[PDB]
């Protein structure tokens, strides 16, 4: 038989992480059984007088919100690092070794609006929320190794607070993550001679099956060794190490951006679309960073529908990530939809 | 400051995997106000006549069931790997290339009880699961060196099907977590001359705080570097590369070990305990193993209650995965609850 990615299994690599991706063509067939999400609520306020992320609003811990027009940002009242803890009882026991950890996290709120989501903000306020996600980058990094900014959207995503917002963590050390995908670029460059994604996104420029957005500067594909259903890696055309390193321009067209890759997200089952999304960047580690280029990514739970996801599970914890759905189908199923959020189309 | 690792952020290794795990300790005390799971019910019957799984029906392709007893291993009637799937195209791209994929999927139904869960089973009947689980193992290992058998419990852990049971699938490579444990297991052992986990089980004998479970042959613990809340993993204590190789009294203080661990999980909230479980052993490559041993996972999604669990998102998915609370408190809580099924 004539190999048909389409509908014999095959493992994709993601050159990133360095692992394999199985992909299984027909997987969704089966009957599902199994638990059904909860699609968010269509009636909220723009400010509700409980919410401890509110504007003007006392915190879980008795400290007062500013009322904020804008961006907010604060010390997370639960802070996962700190930038004082003591260093660890390092060993270099094989079985049980342990480390340091200091670093910081701090809660963005995107702006006072309690029902305000990304692809409902004016691209002026997401141009805002791209300056403080700058900001913070800066700040600390010139402290922190590795700055990592996020977010956690929807309840499906592990977020424990209603409101429109992300978080910074960071970090004295490299994390997994970044220390894989360092390594990974590095090592390409190395050989290559050019930055890896830099390379990948001219690929994908060319060919468009995977494409999702296109701006000026930025492309949102459905990477190749994509992992979620949905999964999307967001990049700057252009070479750029970090967010701080962003022209006005790319960074205003960042913002629309954003607002496309988001609005087609919501669109695609015509509800508040879940993910759990952040930058990778360049560390500050005052080395030869050149190999790196600047991305985002999107992590996506949906899959069949607003209340069907993907669960990554059983065979996927113990073997290997394995989808149903092709990055290509995923892809072209995004491109079918509108990159005006439904709320503001009014369609 | 003097180090506590009760009261301070630190990160712990995996040499399992070669990853770090960062632990902060205090995370859980943060309000929550997210998601809330919905506990699987009490009350089922032994018999469904509308579970596909359960005996003498008909599954969705029409086939039906036989009458069985004990277990029941079927192939997957949407089998994600196939024995005969056309080779891929083997390129060397340093951007884009794929590699061929061929195996099977098999389901097992635990037994005939639609509504007995694994610590509700007897020792006897857990037993016929493990002789089972070995039958598929030697079975399958003949054609492919990659043999996994899991199985996903509850709805939080995304199953499909409420009956009992579990699922095998092998595979013609070895998976990432399987090519990455037989590598850093193999240099461990070039350098220990000792198997890792052997060690590892002796280490843990020698402290006791994050054991679970511990039989004649076996031993549960919550290991050093454990990512899921109240994750364990469950091992022989004496030197086994797979499942097949477990003597008969080694397998019947298996199913034992396995009541006790799963009763414990079901006590923590009192109600049944969700979980991805699976077993990781030596790969049938032909090659010099002496490097692995057999042990078993079990990653459950359960944190604060019966209905609030752990989310691997965000920064866990961007970096690094990050524990609210250490192996050591987690397996002291375990230890705390009867290991006898608060409903046997
Ligand atoms: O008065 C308050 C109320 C809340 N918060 C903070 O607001 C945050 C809300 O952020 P998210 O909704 O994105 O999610 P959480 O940080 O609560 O937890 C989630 O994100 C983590 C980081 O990725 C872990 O993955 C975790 O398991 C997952 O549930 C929390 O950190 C909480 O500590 C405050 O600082 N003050
Ligand atoms: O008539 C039927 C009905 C169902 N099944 C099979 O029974 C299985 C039920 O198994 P599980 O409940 O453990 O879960 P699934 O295999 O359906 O899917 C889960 O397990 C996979 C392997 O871990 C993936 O991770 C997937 O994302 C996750 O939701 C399914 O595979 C289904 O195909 C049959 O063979 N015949
Ligand atoms: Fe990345
Ligand atoms: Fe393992
Ligand atoms: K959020
Ligand atoms: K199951
Ligand atoms: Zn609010
Ligand atoms: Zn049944």
């Amino acid at each position: 038989t004539q190999f048909n990615p389409v509908d014999h299994p095959h493992r994709r690599y993601n050159p990133l992480t360095g692992q394999w991706i199985l992909v299984s063509p027909h997987r969704a067939k089966r009957p599902w059984q199994g638990a059904q999400e909860t699609p968010a609520k269509q009636v909220l306020p723009a400010h509700d007088p409980d919410c401890f992320l509110c504007a003007g609003n006392v915190r879980v811990t008795g400290d007062k919100n500013p009322d904020y027009t804008g961006t907010y940002v604060f010390t997370n009242d639960f802070a996962a690092l700190m930038s004082d803890t003591p260093d660890a009882p390092e060993s270099h026991d094989p079985l049980m070794r342990c480390q340091s950890a200091r670093g910081t996290s701090r809660v963005i709120c995107f702006s006072p609006d309690h029902s305000k989501t990304l692809p409902e903000l004016s691209v002026a306020a997401l141009t805002e929320i791209v300056k403080t996600w700058q900001e913070q980058t800066a700040e600390l990094g010139k402290t922190y190794p590795w700055v990592q900014v996020f977010e956690n959207k929807g309840a499906a995503m592990g977020c424990s607070n209603p409101h429109p917002g992300g978080q910074i963590w960071a970090n004295s050390f490299l994390p997994n993550e970044a220390e894989r995908e360092d390594r990974l670029q590095k090592e390409y460059f190395a050989e290559q001679k050019s930055p890896m994604l830099v390379d990948y996104v001219q690929r994908e420029l060319a060919d468009g099956s995977r494409t999702v957005v296109e701006t000026e500067h930025w492309l949102a594909v459905v990477p190749y060794w994509a992992a979620w259903p949905f999964e999307t890696l967001l990049l700057p055309k252009a070479h750029v190490l970090r967010i701080t390193d962003l022209t006005d321009a790319q960074r205003s067209d960042l913002a629309l951006a954003l607002k496309k890759l988001t609005s087609r997200y919501d669109n695609l089952f015509q509800c508040s679309f879940p993910y759990s999304m952040g930058w990778h960047g360049a560390p500050f580690n005052g080395e030869e960073n050149q190999h790196w280029q600047l991305h985002a990514h999107f992590y996506p739970p949906l899959l069949r529908s607003a209340t069907v996801r993907k669960f990554m599970v059983g065979y996927e914890m113990l073997a290997e990530t394995q989808r149903d759905l092709t990055a290509e189908q995923a892809a072209e199923r995004l491109r079918a939809v509108s990159d005006i959020h439904f709320r503001e189309s009014g369609v």
